[PDB]
C-alpha cells in the first residue's frame, strides 16, 4: 500500500480548500445583512446563525477532521470532543433550517399576524436557545455515550499511546448506534422530513390561495355576464348577491380599501334597485362596476398574484438549500447504516469515507451561491460590497 502521507497529503489540502471558501462566502453573507437594511429580516437572522454555523466549520471543524484523520494519541474525552463538535454546528444548520420553513410557512398563512407573531426578540431567543441544544446533543457521546470505556488496546499500544490515551479514530470512540439511531435517524432525519412536509404545506397554501383569487375574479365577471342577459329583476338579484359575498371574501392599502368601497356601494346601489323590481336601473348600475373593476380590482388582483409568486420563488430558493444539505450528508450517515447493519458488509474503503467526509464540508460552501444566484437582494449587495472593496 501507498506512504499514507500521500493520500493525507491530497485530504488535507483538499480540506484547506474548503475551509478556505467557506469562511469567504459566508463572510460575505453576514457583512451583506449587516450593511442591507433590506436583507434585516428575521427570516435571514437564522440564515445569519446558519452561515455563522459554516464559517466556524472552516475555522474549527475542518482543522479537527485534519487533526482527527492522523489517529494521533490523546485522552479520550479530548478526542471525543474533536470528533463531536462537528456535529453539534449540523444540528445547529438543522435548527436554523427548520425555523426558517416555519417562518416562511407562518408568513404565507397568517401575513397579517406575522409581524406581530415573528419577531426579532423572539427569533434571537430561539437562536440562543438552538445553539444550547446543539451542544447538549451534538456531544451526548461526552455525557458518557461512547466507547472510551472499551479503548482499542491493540490500537493503543502500537501507537505508544500513554495511560488513559486512546488512537484517536472517529469509528473507535464515537459509538455507531449513536449515530445511526440518535444523530441520523432522530436528530437529522426526522428534522429533515418535517421540513419537506412543512415545505409542501407552504406550497398547497400558495396554490390554494391563487385559486382563490381568480375564482372571485371570474365570480365577478360571469355574474357581470349574467346581469346584462338577465330577464327580471330576480335573475339580477341573486347575481348580485353572489358577487356582494365575493367582494366581502376578496376583502378579507389607502387606493386597496377604498376601490372595495367602491365596489361593495356599487352592488348595493344596484341591490337596491332590483330589490324595486327596477330592472335596466339595476342592469345599469351594475355596469358601472367595470369601471372599478378595471381602475382598483384589477390591480388588487395582480399585486397580490405577484407577492403570492413571490413567496413561491423564495420558497423554492430555500428549499433547494434543504435538499442540498441532505445530499451532501446523506451520503456519511448511508454509509454508517451500512456500517452498523450490515456486520456481513465490507466496510466501505477509505478513499469513499473521506469523500464522503469532504462533500459533508462542502455543504459549507454552497449556502452562498444560491443566494446569489436565486436572490437578487442578496446579489446586488454582494455587488457592491465586492466592487466597493476587493
Ligand atoms: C475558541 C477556539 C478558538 C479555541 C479552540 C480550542 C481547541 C483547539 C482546544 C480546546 C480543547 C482542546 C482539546 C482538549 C483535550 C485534548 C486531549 C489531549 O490529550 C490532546 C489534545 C486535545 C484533543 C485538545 C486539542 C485542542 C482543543 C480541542
Ligand atoms: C444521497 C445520495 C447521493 C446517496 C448516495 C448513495 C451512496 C452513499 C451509496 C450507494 C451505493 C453504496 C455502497 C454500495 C455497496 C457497498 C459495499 C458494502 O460492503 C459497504 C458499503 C458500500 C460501499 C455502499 C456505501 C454507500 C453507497 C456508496
Ligand atoms: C433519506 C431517505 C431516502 C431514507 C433514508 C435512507 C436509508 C435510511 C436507507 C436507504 C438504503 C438503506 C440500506 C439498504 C441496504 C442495507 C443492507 C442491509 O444488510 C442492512 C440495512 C441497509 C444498510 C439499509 C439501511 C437503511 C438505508 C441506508
Ligand atoms: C469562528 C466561529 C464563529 C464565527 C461566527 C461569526 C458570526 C458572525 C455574526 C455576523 C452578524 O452578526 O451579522 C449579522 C447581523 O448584523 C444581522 O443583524
Ligand atoms: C470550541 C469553540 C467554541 C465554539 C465557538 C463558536 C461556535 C459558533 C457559535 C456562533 C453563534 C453565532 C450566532 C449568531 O451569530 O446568530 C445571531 C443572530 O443571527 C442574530 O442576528
Ligand atoms: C482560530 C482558531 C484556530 C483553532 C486551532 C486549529 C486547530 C486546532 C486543532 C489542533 C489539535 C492538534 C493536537 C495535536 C496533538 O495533541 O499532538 C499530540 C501528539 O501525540 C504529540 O506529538
Ligand atoms: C470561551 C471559553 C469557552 C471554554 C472553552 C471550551 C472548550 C473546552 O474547554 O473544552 C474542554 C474539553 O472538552 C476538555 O476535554
Ligand atoms: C424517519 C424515522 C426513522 C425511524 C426508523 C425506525 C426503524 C428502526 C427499526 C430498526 O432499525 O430495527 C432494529 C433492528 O434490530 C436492527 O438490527
Ligand atoms: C424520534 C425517534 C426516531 C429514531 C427511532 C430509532 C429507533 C431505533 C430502535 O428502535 O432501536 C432498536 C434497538 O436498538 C435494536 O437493538
Ligand atoms: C425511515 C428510514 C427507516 C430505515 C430503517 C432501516 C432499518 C435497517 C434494518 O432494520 O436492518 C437491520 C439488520 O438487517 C439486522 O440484521
Ligand atoms: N463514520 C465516520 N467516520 C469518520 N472518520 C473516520 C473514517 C474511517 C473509517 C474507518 C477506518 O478504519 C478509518 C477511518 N468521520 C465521520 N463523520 C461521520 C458523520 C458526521 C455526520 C454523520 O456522520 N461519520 N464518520
Ligand atoms: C469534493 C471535491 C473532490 C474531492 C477530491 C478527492 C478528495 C478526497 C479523496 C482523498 C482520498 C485519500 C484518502 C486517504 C486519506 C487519509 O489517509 O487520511
Ligand atoms: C465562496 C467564495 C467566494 C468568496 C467571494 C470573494 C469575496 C471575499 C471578501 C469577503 O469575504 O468579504
Ligand atoms: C488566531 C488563532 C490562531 C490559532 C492557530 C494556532 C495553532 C493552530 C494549529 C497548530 C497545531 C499544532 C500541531 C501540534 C503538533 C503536535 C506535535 O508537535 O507533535
Ligand atoms: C495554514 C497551513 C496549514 C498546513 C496544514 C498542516 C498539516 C500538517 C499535519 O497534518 O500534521
Ligand atoms: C482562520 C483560522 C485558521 C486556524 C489554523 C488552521 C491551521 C491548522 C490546521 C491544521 C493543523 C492540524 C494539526 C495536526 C494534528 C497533529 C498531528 C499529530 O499529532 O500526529
Ligand atoms: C492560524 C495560523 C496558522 C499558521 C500556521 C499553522 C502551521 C501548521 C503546522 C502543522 C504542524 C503539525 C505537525 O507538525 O505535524
Ligand atoms: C462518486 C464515485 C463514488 C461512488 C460510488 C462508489 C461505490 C464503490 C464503493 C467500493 C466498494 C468496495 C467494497 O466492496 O467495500
Ligand atoms: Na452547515
Amino acid at each position: 500500500g501507498a506512504p499514507p502521507i500521500m493520500g493525507s497529503s491530497v485530504y488535507i489540502t483538499v480540506e484547506l480548500a474548503i475551509a478556505v471558501l467557506a469562511i469567504l462566502g459566508n463572510v460575505l453573507v453576514c457583512w451583506a445583512v449587516w450593511l442591507n437594511s433590506n436583507l434585516q429580516n428575521v427570516t435571514n437572522y437564522f440564515v445569519v446563525s446558519l452561515a455563522a454555523a459554516d464559517i466556524a466549520v472552516g475555522v474549527l471543524a475542518i482543522p479537527f477532521a485534519i487533526t482527527i484523520s492522523t489517529g494521533f494519541c490523546a485522552a479520550c474525552h479530548g478526542c471525543l470532543f474533536i470528533a463531536c463538535f462537528v456535529l453539534v454546528l449540523t444540528q445547529s444548520s438543522i435548527f436554523s433550517l427548520l425555523a426558517i420553513a416555519i417562518d416562511r410557512y407562518i408568513a404565507i398563512r397568517i401575513p397579517l399576524r406575522y409581524n406581530g407573531l415573528v419577531t426579532g426578540t423572539r427569533a434571537k431567543g430561539i437562536i440562543a436557545i438552538c445553539w444550547v441544544l446543539s451542544f447538549a446533543i451534538g456531544l451526548t457521546p461526552m455525557l458518557g455515550w461512547n466507547n472510551c470505556g472499551q479503548p482499542k488496546e491493540g490500537k493503543n499500544h502500537s501507537q505508544g499511546c500513554g495511560e488513559g490515551q486512546v488512537a484517536c479514530l472517529f469509528e473507535d470512540v464515537v459509538p455507531m448506534n449513536y449515530m445511526v439511531y440518535f444523530n441520523f435517524f432522530a436528530c437529522v432525519l426526522v428534522p429533515l422530513l418535517l421540513m419537506l412536509g412543512v415545505y409542501l404545506r407552504i406550497f398547497l397554501a400558495a396554490r390554494r390561495q391563487l385559486a382563490d383569487l381568480e375564482d372571485n375574479w371570474e365570480t365577478l365577471n360571469d355574474n357581470l355576464k349574467v346581469i346584462e342577459k338577465a330577464d327580471n329583476a330576480a335573475q339580477v338579484k341573486d347575481a348580485l348577491t353572489k358577487m356582494r359575498a365575493a367582494a366581502l371574501d376578496a376583502q378579507k392599502m389607502k387606493d386597496f380599501r377604498h376601490g372595495f368601497d367602491i365596489l361593495v356601494g356599487q352592488i348595493d346601489d344596484a341591490l337596491k334597485l332590483a330589490n324595486e323590481g327596477k330592472v335596466k336601473e339595476a342592469q345599469a348600475a351594475a355596469e358601472q362596476l367595470k369601471t372599478t373593476r378595471n381602475a382598483y380590482i384589477q390591480k388588487y388582483l395582480e399585486r397580490a398574484r405577484s407577492t403570492l409568486q413571490k413567496e413561491v420563488h423564495a420558497a423554492k430558493s430555500l428549499a433547494i438549500i434543504v435538499g442540498l444539505f441532505a445530499l451532501c450528508w446523506l451520503p456519511l450517515h448511508i454509509i454508517n447504516c451500512f456500517t452498523f447493519f450490515c456486520p456481513d458488509c465490507s466496510h466501505a474503503p477509505l478513499w469513499l469515507m473521506y469523500l464522503a467526509i469532504v462533500l459533508s464540508h462542502t455543504n459549507s460552501v454552497v449556502n452562498p451561491f444560491i443566494y446569489a444566484y436565486r436572490i437578487r437582494e442578496f446579489r446586488q449587495t454582494f455587488r457592491k460590497i465586492i466592487r466597493s472593496h476587493v
